[PDB]
């Protein structure tokens, strides 16, 4: 049984600890509901940690007071399919493997699954350890409930012994790096300064070994990345989100200053040492558009290239960790502004952006973010009862298993068949330009080693790879959001015109340069 | 939003809630959700109240921290039929009227339906309160969770310029008096004495007037009838019960000394001007048996007479608050030992007693009892979740609703078709000699006025009125009791062989009696 | 395992039987399937049963080759109530006890 | 659960099995054009046996019923080493087809 602490005793050395937590509506919960500090208090000075208090970031500890939050968040969608590879023909990218040649994703791309499994899936997946770490065994894949009580109850770890990322398994790649488990997890929230910069009071940074860094998280998705455990007030944790937002000032919506003005954040920073360490961004709404896009937005948590001399960018460089904070018609732009892309392309060579789920990017200026919905009205519904007290469901998952709430509370004129049939409309019709888009980029793409052989240019190569670029960009980026093109179907069917155009205009480029050398 | 207050100054005067509460799993739970007590704490000494302080008897100061406990209990069973008559011949007693003539039940007695309607149902029920309540309109009955917020958001009252009771219409009765409100809200639990004794500090008793006691109560079965708000153990608050089990030296198992000893309850009293006011009972373990056991027993909670002289008992009498705490076969001695019937037959002119849903003293050494299994196992089991923190169902309802947790995780053996099966043999036999008990009893009654037209003597009159005592008894003992046998089979069917064994007795002495006057 | 029997021996007395046995669907199967008759056909004249044979008369001596039968048979229809009183208002006779009154039913 | 443990083994294995294919075939396209590039049949040889292993560590697992179900961690290994075999074989060819250009 848990006993209080004196808060007040904390609160002199912890201001703005007071200043929150007294306000807001965690004002009665104490302490020691998530932290162990009684060495701490006998230790410390009011510069001076001494002892370091144990702070928990395991679920659980909200779970107490908040059980129906906590289990609608841990249910598992058995529906949502498992390991399910996206470039298959029956899944989002057909022809993927020909397209991505030269990127790690090209070893293993699954569909998503429930939020329960974000950190076992990203340290089981074939690109990301070079296959060191898998579920205890094949039955474990189901709990959903032992992942969150933690990673390493359900996984084991190939060589406990070492600590260097390698190959266990031939087709596995060694992608995973420390920027990676900010979209998995926070655990490391108290050990990871602003940006993942290295810092004194830092464990972990953007330079450290991936795999001993693995090894100290245990929780995804932990409640705190979207609610102050002080306040109990909205906001966002992650660094990059932070960084787009407030210190570049492009603001919560960048398309709408007004709107920004009124959703917006407040960068609270924390010190050690009397040295800013890490922050927070206080939202002045319960924002969910914001909340989600901690993680589902296009991002780099990688090493690359400069786009001016080709030179590696590493780990150690900011631009490692960076959320763009650009839609897909201003991507270019954004890449070209820290002067970055991802990969070179295994056949045509050319530099390529690699794009992953843009999912708030793609939203703005859509229908319904302009009529001020969110991810959460579609995603994580309030829950509908006869007789009951009203709770935010927080089972994110397809509006297809609550249409009630997530869509025909909204749309009266609707029955249910009626907004699934609007849904499969935009959705086949993205499918279709997207599965044309792939078919273009892999014409082209098959032109380039008969342009090689046939002693095409390296000018005209180059220029073929110039369009290669973009052809990439407006095809990936519609791959890569998991909507199929709902959250922006307009937006969906400019781009994917866009990447038909630029690989057919390749194409003919690439065609006619061959001719000519063949007569 | 809430503020905590300083609970440790509480604690210089209110020394038992010290020892509960820093010990229990509300230690962190500062007094600011359940009490205001600011002017209280700048008033008082050790030795005078000074203002009272606010005390929230609402569930939603419970359901803050314990949201799904709060909505399973809320929710509202549409399959449990409402407003349905017992006594009609598709119901539990379709010889109701003829077997009860003289009872107020006459007037209505209806099946029992949701927990969250227990309040409301009481105040509007034609035998309670002569139709002075009603719902605002008949679309009110659905409304469960506007019931909890409380019964005046949903209910009118006919005259709220007179508190007498009195019929509003014909066909109604005013059977409510303040002991009934005992089981259907704890709202007053600072505001009666033990037992509804009178008291300096008592605001309500038994002889208050009941329609101004009504209007001070709102909530049905408040959380804290089952554990203690301090420190969140399980215990039981009715008054009735503490006296049976503690007071008279009954225990909580009569039949099992080392049961009781093992699963028992400790009376813990509050005083009022140094003089001892309430009365709580601590058990030793969570056990449902005795928690549910503070309502569904066979009571006194009316006036009566003495068996003795026939002489009125009234609300004043300690008698009219009253656990018997006894079985069907031990009751009548029960009766006896406090000189005591309910009503006199409106044909027969019989001494008679009026049985009220006895399921915890006819579930005592059942099969299951034996065994150890107790109401929760079956009405308000573990959830089974596939991923989730397990915590248990507050909706308090047949097993046919959940029979996978509720029987078939016990009975492995066994389909769910089949447990219901078995549940409906017991049933249909229990009620087949219910019917048959009611026949003869109807049998009897007709014979009455037969006799009495036949000049047939009183010393026979009163040896028939001695049977009717005992085949009213061990008949109503099962349609007052609500598993219709299947908590007790072996015990229903030997008291309805008895029921039917004295009618049969007291028509043969009446057949025989009328014929000799007739020769 | 069962063990056939010389079925010829028992009808140079039991004539009945090899009329219909030789004659019908079962004439193939074998009477060790339902009596135990080795004591019985040492000790019988064609006047005398001698020891007293075992007959099955179990339902599972017909089930080993008409499982299909025996399983449509022994199902338990859960629908059909059980231990239902007929004298209750809901069911075949409501006025059961007054009109029967006398009789054990 | 029992049918979504099922389906992670089936989709897992039919995942590898795609890229299998993909890789063989990616491979056998390289042969006409090895062949009319005039590649010599010692290469075209090393190939063919890469071929076969190529083929029996990706064909086992389309031949096989239960789409990796009866043994995922051997279809896993299988079809790791098909792939690797062809990619052996595409960089063989590929770099005997860059020779014979320059
Ligand atoms: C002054 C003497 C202090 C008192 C009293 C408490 N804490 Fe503290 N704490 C203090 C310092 C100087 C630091 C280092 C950071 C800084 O602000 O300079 C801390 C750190 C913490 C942390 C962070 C631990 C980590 O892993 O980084 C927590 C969670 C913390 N302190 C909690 C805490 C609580 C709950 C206290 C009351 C029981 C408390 N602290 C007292 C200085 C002082
Ligand atoms: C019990 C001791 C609690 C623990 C542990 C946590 N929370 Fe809490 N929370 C608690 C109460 C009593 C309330 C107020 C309820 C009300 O409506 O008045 C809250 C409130 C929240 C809220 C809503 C805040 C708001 O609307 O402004 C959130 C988002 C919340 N709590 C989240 C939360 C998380 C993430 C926790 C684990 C870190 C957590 N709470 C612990 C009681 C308790
Ligand atoms: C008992 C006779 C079994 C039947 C029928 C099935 N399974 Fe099974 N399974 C069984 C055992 C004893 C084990 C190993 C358990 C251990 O922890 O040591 C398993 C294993 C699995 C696994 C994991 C396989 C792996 O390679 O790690 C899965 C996914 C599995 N079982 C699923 C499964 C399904 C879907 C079945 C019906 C088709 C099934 N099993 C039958 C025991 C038995
Ligand atoms: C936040 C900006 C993220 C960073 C940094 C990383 N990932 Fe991620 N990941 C993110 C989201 C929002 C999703 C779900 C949507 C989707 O398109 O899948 C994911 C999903 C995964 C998965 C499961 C699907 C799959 O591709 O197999 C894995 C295995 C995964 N992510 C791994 C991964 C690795 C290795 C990362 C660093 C190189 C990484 N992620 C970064 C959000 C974010
Ligand atoms: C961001 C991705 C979230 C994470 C992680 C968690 N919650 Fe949440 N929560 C979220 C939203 C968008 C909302 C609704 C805000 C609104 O006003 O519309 C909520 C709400 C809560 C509340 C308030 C009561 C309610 O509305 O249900 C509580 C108590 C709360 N959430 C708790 C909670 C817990 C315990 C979490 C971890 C299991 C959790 N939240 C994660 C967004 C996010
Ligand atoms: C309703 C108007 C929506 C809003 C607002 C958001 N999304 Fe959405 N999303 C929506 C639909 C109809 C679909 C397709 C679902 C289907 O079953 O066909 C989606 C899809 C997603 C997905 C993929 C879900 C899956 O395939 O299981 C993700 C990850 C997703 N959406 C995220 C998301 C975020 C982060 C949003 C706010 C920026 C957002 N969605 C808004 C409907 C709606
Ligand atoms: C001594 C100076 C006291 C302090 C400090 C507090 N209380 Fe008190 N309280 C006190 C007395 C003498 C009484 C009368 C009952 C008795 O024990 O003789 C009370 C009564 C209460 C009650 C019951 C009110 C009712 O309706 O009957 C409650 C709920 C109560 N007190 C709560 C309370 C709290 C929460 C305090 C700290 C904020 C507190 N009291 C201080 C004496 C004293
Ligand atoms: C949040 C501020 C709470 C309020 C208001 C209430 N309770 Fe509570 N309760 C709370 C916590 C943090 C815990 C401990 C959880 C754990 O498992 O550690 C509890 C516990 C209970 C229990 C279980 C007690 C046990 O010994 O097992 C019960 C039965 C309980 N709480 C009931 C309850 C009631 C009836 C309340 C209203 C009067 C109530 N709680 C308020 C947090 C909070
Ligand atoms: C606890 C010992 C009780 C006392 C005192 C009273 N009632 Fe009650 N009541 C009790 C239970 C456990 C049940 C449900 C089981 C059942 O057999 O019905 C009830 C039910 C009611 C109902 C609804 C059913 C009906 O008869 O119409 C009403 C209207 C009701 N009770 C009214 C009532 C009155 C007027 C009382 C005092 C004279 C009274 N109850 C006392 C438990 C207890
Ligand atoms: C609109 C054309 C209606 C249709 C069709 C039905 N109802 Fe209705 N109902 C309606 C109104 C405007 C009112 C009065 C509302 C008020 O608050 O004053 C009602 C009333 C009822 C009631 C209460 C009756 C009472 O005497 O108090 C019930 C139980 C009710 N309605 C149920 C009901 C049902 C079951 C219907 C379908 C058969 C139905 N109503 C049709 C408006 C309309
Ligand atoms: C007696 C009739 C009860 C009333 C009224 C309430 N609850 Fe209860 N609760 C009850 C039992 C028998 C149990 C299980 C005890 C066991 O250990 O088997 C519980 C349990 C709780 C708990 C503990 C967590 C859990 O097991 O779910 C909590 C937090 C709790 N109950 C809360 C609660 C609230 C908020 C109530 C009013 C809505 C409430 N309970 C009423 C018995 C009784
Ligand atoms: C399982 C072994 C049981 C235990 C222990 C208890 N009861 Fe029960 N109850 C049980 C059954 C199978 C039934 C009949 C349900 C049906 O749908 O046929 C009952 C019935 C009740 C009822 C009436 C419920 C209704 O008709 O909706 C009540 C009020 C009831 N039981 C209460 C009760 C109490 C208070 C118990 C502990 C003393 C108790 N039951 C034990 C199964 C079981
Ligand atoms: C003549 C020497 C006999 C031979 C060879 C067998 N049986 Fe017989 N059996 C015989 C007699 C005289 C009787 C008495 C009845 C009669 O017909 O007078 C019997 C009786 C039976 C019975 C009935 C036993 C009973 O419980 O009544 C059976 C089932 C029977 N016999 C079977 C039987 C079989 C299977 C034989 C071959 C192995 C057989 N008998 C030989 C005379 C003779
Ligand atoms: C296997 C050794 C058998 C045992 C033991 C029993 N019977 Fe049989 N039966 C058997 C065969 C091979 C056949 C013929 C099937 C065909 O269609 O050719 C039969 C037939 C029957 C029939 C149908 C007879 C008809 O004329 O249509 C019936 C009704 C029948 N059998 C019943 C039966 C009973 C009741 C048995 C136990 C006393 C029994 N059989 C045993 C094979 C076997
Ligand atoms: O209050 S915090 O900034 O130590
Ligand atoms: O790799 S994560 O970004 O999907
Ligand atoms: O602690 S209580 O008894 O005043
Ligand atoms: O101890 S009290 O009487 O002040
Ligand atoms: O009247 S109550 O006891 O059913
Ligand atoms: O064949 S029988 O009649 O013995
Ligand atoms: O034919 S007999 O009697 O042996
Ligand atoms: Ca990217
Ligand atoms: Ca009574």
């Amino acid at each position: 049984n848990l006993k209080p602490v004196d808060a007040m005793q904390c609160f002199d050395c912890h201001t703005q600890i007071e200043d929150m937590h007294t306000v807001g509506k965690h004002a009665t919960v104490n302490c020691v509901h998530c932290h162990d500090a009684t060495e701490h208090v006998e230790t410390a000075s009011s510069r001076r940690m001494g002892e370091r208090p144990v702070t928990r970031m395991d679920l659980e500890a909200c779970a107490t007071c908040h059980t129906a939050q906590f289990n609608s968040f841990v249910e598992v969608r058995h529906e949502s399919h498992p390991r399910l590879e996206k470039a298959t023909p029956t899944s989002r990218s057909p022809m993927f493997d020909k397209l991505i040649a030269g990127h790690g994703f090209a070893f293993e791309h699954a569909e998503p699954r429930s939020h329960a499994f974000m950190l076992v899936d990203h340290f089981v997946v074939d690109r990301a350890y070079g296959g060191r770490f898998q579920f205890k065994n094949w039955q474990k894949v189901t709990d959903g409930m032992g992942a969150v009580r933690g990673a390493w109850t359900v996984l084991t770890d190939a060589d406990p012994e070492s600590s260097d990322q390698r190959r266990f398994l031939s087709q596995t790649a060694t992608a995973a790096n420390p920027v990676c488990l900010n979209c998995k997890t926070q655990d490391h929230i108290l050990d990871w300064a602003y940006m993942g910069d290295e810092h004194e009071a830092a464990k972990w940074s953007r330079t450290s070994e991936v795999v001993e860094f693995a090894r100290d998280l245990n929780h995804p998705l932990n409640c705190f990345m979207c609610h102050d455990p002080h306040s109990a007030g909205p906001r966002v944790v992650r660094d990059g989100l932070i960084n787009a937002v407030v210190d570049r000032g492009l603001g919560t919506y960048p398309h709408d200053p007004v709107k920004s003005e009124q959703q917006g954040m407040t960068k609270v920073t924390f010190q050690r040492g009397r040295e800013d360490f890490r922050a927070i961004g206080l939202l002045d709404t319960a924002d969910s558009n914001v909340m989600c896009a901690q993680c589902h937005v296009e991002y780099n948590c990688n090493p690359g290239y400069q786009l001016s001399d080709g030179s590696r960018v590493g780990m150690d460089d900011r631009r490692a960790n960076h959320f763009f904070w650009a839609n897909v018609f201003d991507y270019k732009e954004a890449a070209q502004e820290i002067d970055f892309f991802d990969f070179r392309h295994a056949t045509t060579g050319a530099a390529l952006p690699k794009l992953q789920h843009p999912e708030a990017e793609t939203f703005w200026g859509s229908v319904h973010e302009r009529n001020g919905v969110a991810c959460a009205d579609c995603h994580m519904p309030k829950v509908q009862l006869e007789n009951g007290k009203v709770y935010t469901s927080h089972s994110q998952r397809t509006p297809r298993d609550m249409m009630g709430q997530a869509c025909l509370n909204c749309h009266a004129e609707w029955t249910e068949d009626q907004a699934l049939y609007a849904i499969d409309y935009i959705k086949n019709y993205t499918h279709g330009k997207i599965v044309k888009s792939e078919y273009w980029l892999a014409k082209m793409i098959d032109l380039f080693p008969v342009a090689k052989r046939a002693g095409v240019s390296e000018d005209v190569l180059n220029q073929a790879r110039e369009l290669h670029y973009d052809a990439h960009l407006y095809w990936e980026w519609w791959t890569a959001e998991n909507s199929v093109g709902f959250h922006n179907p307009d937006q969906a069917r400019e781009s994917l015109m866009t990447s038909i155009s630029k690989s057919k205009e390749a194409v003919s480029l690439l065609n006619d340069a061959i001719d000519a050398q063949v007569a």
